[PDB]
């Protein structure tokens, strides 16, 4: 995190915000909760009230994951939604603002399906995690068995040492304890595998998604050159639009750079 | 008699595997009721273990008191 | 729509056979449903041969007399 050795709010900037500085915080911040929905804060407190006490914390996350990925789809919709709209718009201004803002309009929609295939990879990270939800939630009865018998054999040495139960008890607690070793050694295996594994495919899912709109973007600013800032003098005119071809050509770039991106063709290299 | 309900579980939860795998192989219990089902058979084989131990040696023991 | 029934008879053989190999592996028709299921299976793919061959022999032909 960019902190400081302060007692405040603020943060240290970094070198973009000493460049550019930072805008005044967003008018969409309304004070009603920041809730988006009412399930969408009941449902997690829902998933971690119930259920073995082992796999709680987990279903809280896997709850509170899954509201990430329905909120991640309708942003994805909505995005897709302002791509329609500025392309339905772009009409009734001059032809380089129509065109410019169709190609705008398709790099959005792109950016969308890139987001829903982002989405696609997060759900099948959300089951990897849910399978070890599964596996530690099956593994608690195991221990929770081994406690109630170990406080019966307590209390059964203590009210009546000379009880006919004398060491069948204990027989039943010793192999009960070999199992429970057995599933907490498969735990930790299973846990700790499926978390370095789904956290990578995610991370993976990751950088694939910000490496394509990093390209997305490139190219819309490589493209918002044929729009012009020359302002016109109420008399005159601009000649006719004839960057028809230099805008499907940038746009046919961008495809082929989009499609020919894979795994290994990242330029992001971290120190 | 305490022994019996381990192996009652063990054949129950295979019997659970066995029709998970013949219904839909591609169930989302996939691996978990496996690895119960493991760690259910090395408890039942240390129960095993331990009852033919504790039965084997408290009847030749019972029966050779009784004999005495 | 002649081939399917082919394919529609392997697919509940081969679910008889699971089903009788997960109820009960020792029973009487133990391999004899085997058998049936596996000379069922090379007729079936003379069959999907068969099929392949003249649904891309007519499509390429129709669609040609079709162009001219």
């Amino acid at each position: 995190m960019h902190r400081t050795y302060s007692l405040r709010n603020s943060r240290a900037p970094t070198a973009s915000q000493l460049q550019n500085p930072p805008p005044p915080p967003s008018t969409t911040k309304g004070r009603f909760f920041g809730k988006g929905g009412l399930a969408y804060s009941f449902r997690r407190s829902a998933a971690g009230a119930f259920g073995p006490e082992l796999s709680r914390k987990l279903s809280q996350l896997v709850k509170i994951e899954k509201n990430v990925l329905r909120s991640m789809e309708l942003t994805a919709n909505e995005r897709r939604d302002a791509a329609k709209q500025l392309s339905i718009w772009g009409l009734e201004n001059d032809d380089d603002v129509s065109d410019i803002t169709d190609k705008l309009g398709v790099l959005i929609y792109e950016v969308s399906e890139l987001d829903d295939q982002f989405i696609d990879r997060y759900d099948q990270y959300r089951l990897t995690l849910k399978s070890i939800r599964d596996i530690e939630g099956s593994v608690q009865p195991s221990r929770d068995r081994k406690d109630k018998i170990t406080d019966k054999i307590a209390y059964l040495k203590y009210k009546d040492p000379q009880s006919p139960k004398i060491e069948v008890l204990e027989q039943e607690l010793v192999r009960a304890e070999a199992e429970s070793l057995v599933a907490e050694a498969q735990l930790s295996n299973i846990t700790r595998s499926k978390l370095r594994a789904a956290f990578n495919y995610q991370f993976d899912s990751i950088i694939e998604h910000s490496e394509k709109i990093a390209l997305i973007a490139g190219y819309g600013k490589a493209l918002l050159e044929l729009l012009d800032d020359s302002p016109v003098t109420p008399g005159e005119t601009r000649p006719a639009y004839d960057g028809y071809e230099a805008s499907k050509q940038i746009i046919i770039d961008a495809e082929s750079a989009l499609n020919e991106w894979t795994l290994d063709s990242a330029q992001v290299k971290p120190t």
